[PDB]
């Protein structure tokens, strides 16, 4: 798939962003991925989904700093 992490949410699932390194909100990250990055000390903002969406892990274009979790990279 086109995505390093590739889950892809429910509809009203539990979804992060970073205020400060988000591009903007709609730039996103899954619970595993948002509890393994640099982004769970920072000015983060939960979102919950409408459903259809997926996790923006690793997507270099989506965060002005740390794309990739520790697991992901
Ligand atoms: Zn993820
Ligand atoms: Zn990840
Ligand atoms: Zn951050």
């Amino acid at each position: 798939g086109s995505q390093l992490c590739g889950r892809v949410f429910k509809s009203g699932e539990t979804t992060y962003s970073c205020r400060d390194c988000a591009i903007d909100p709609t730039c996103v990250l899954c619970m595993d991925c948002f509890q393994d990055s640099v982004h769970k000390n920072h000015r983060y903002k939960m979102h919950t989904s409408t459903g259809g969406g997926f996790c923006d892990c690793g997507d270099t274009e989506a965060w002005k700093t740390g794309p990739f979790c520790v697991n992901h990279e």
